[PDB]
């Protein structure tokens, strides 16, 4: 029952971000105390957000979480822009990020204490991703079982880390450090980006619970469980962080690139037969899963004239969503070739949180205007308001700091729109119609190429 559902929640609360986000907040805090504060803040923040989405997914009950939600809210191009900025930015950069982490964890064991060549990690990430797609072009039955084992890999890695980092202080050198106090706190600036990198690890509780709220449907225990669930997540994160700290020193982290293997090299005589390969497999499976979400949103968005119907075609016999995967992979692949993940981190997070805000404020307007809807849940109006406030915070403060990346994010966003009004109310005439006929043939072209047709 619900006792068995909470882990189900935890089954979709975190990914591989906890292997990268560690060193992320430090670059913007330098105060270990401030870092832990950021982690706990993210914990409560996610609590709020997961409450709001859990309410919606059952009350609004829209198939497209964060998508159909906006749609029902306004039914305008807004939803289309959401689709757009999702497609061109969000998951491409996400998957690129994960793949980079994986390449790095594979590289780092050799070249200890000495940085490794840019090109090598790039190329390995590319090989990984490019293989993984074509794999998923086949039956997922393989992916299913192997990701079943990948979860076990992840949890074993985590538990080894925690037990070691804690017995370190336990059997000796207890109360080793008990000293943070560094500052860098201006109530503005790097604070925002620290929240980005921190909440990034927490990210993942948005939609993957809507598809899980039907697990037991324990009356109103679902939110209760949601509240029994998320604090555990926050605590386990913070536990990992303090393990890191009470083993490694700050300069090392600032220098290191695969925090975990250095953590190991500090303490063991093996150093290898656990950390790198385990985290490799876990990043692997997480990326694998994160893929198919692309296909999901492809199909749903195509269902309403968006994403011209050439896309979203099940394989003639593989009944696989090939071209979706193809396109997404090519998009994400280019992202892998970057100067640094943190850049991508800021970029992804910014637009994602704008997206969040949108969903929220739409929620509220659908609450006040068009009230009285049959809604299988009732919550206090305050806490979602508070949530949208802390959202508008987390999107406002990174304007002062790095006007530029926010600017160019909005730039690609707005670039979405000319095409919208080029197609949205298609006149099916003139050159547009001329191109459309070609599209058809082009479709036809890719048709015979894709060995696939629509549903």
């Amino acid at each position: 029952s619900l006792l068995n559902g909470v882990c189900l929640i935890v089954g979709n609360m975190i990914g591989s971000g906890i292997f990268v986000s560690p060193k992320g907040v430090l670059i913007y805090s330098a105060s270990f105390g401030l870092s832990l504060v950021i982690w706990a803040v993210g914990g409560l923040f996610s609590v709020f957000g997961a409450l709001c989405y859990a309410e919606l997914g059952t009350t609004i009950k829209k198939s497209g979480a964060s998508y159909a939600y906006i749609l029902e809210a306004f039914g305008g191009f807004l939803a289309f822009i959401r689709l757009w900025t999702s497609l061109l930015i969000i998951e491409p950069t996400s998957q690129a990020i994960i793949a980079i982490t994986f390449a790095n964890y594979m590289v780092q064991p050799l070249f200890p204490s000495c940085f490794a060549p840019y090109a090598a990690s790039r190329l390995l990430a590319a090989a990984c991703i490019c293989l993984l797609t074509f794999i998923n072009c086949a039956y997922v039955k393989w992916g299913t079982l192997v990701q079943d084992i990948f979860t076990y890999a992840k949890v074993l890695a985590l538990i080894a880390v925690i037990v070691a980092g804690i017995v370190r202080l336990g059997q000796g050198a207890s109360t080793h450090f008990e000293n943070s106090f560094e500052g860098s706190s201006f109530a503005v600036g790097d604070i925002a980006l620290a929240l980005y990198s921190a909440l990034f690890s927490y990210s993942g509780w948005d939609t993957l619970n809507y598809v899980t709220e039907e697990i037991k449907n324990p009356e109103r225990n679902l939110p209760l469980s949601i509240g029994i669930s998320m604090p555990i997540v926050t605590i386990i994160y913070i536990l990992t962080n303090v393990a890191y700290y009470t083993v490694l020193d700050m300069r090392d982290i600032l220098a290191s690139d695969a925090v975990a293997v250095t953590f190991a090299d500090q303490i063991f005589g093996i150093f290898n037969w656990i950390i790198p390969l385990s985290v490799a497999l876990s990043c692997f499976g997480g990326l694998n899963a994160s893929i198919v979400a692309a296909s999901r949103l492809f199909f749903v968005g195509s269902r309403e004239g968006h994403l011209p119907d050439a896309i979203c075609m099940i394989h003639v016999e593989r009944f696989t969503p090939v071209p979706s995967l193809l396109f997404n992979g090519i998009m994400a692949l280019i992202y892998l070739c970057v100067e640094d993940i943190f850049q991508l981190i800021n970029y992804y997070s910014f637009s994602y949180w704008f997206f969040v805000g949108l969903s929220i404020v739409g929620q509220l307007y659908l609450r006040w205007k068009e009230p009285d809807r049959p809604r299988p849940l009732k919550l206090s109006v305050f806490f979602p308001i508070v949530f949208c406030l802390c959202t508008i915070f987390l999107v406002a403060v990174p304007l002062y700091s790095d006007t530029i990346n926010s600017l160019i994010g909005i730039a690609i966003a707005l670039s979405g729109l000319p095409f919208y009004f080029l197609i949205i109310r298609v006149p099916e005439h003139k050159r547009p119609l001329y191109l459309r006929r070609i599209v058809g043939s082009a479709t036809r072209y890719l048709q015979v190429l894709c060995m696939s047709v629509a549903a």
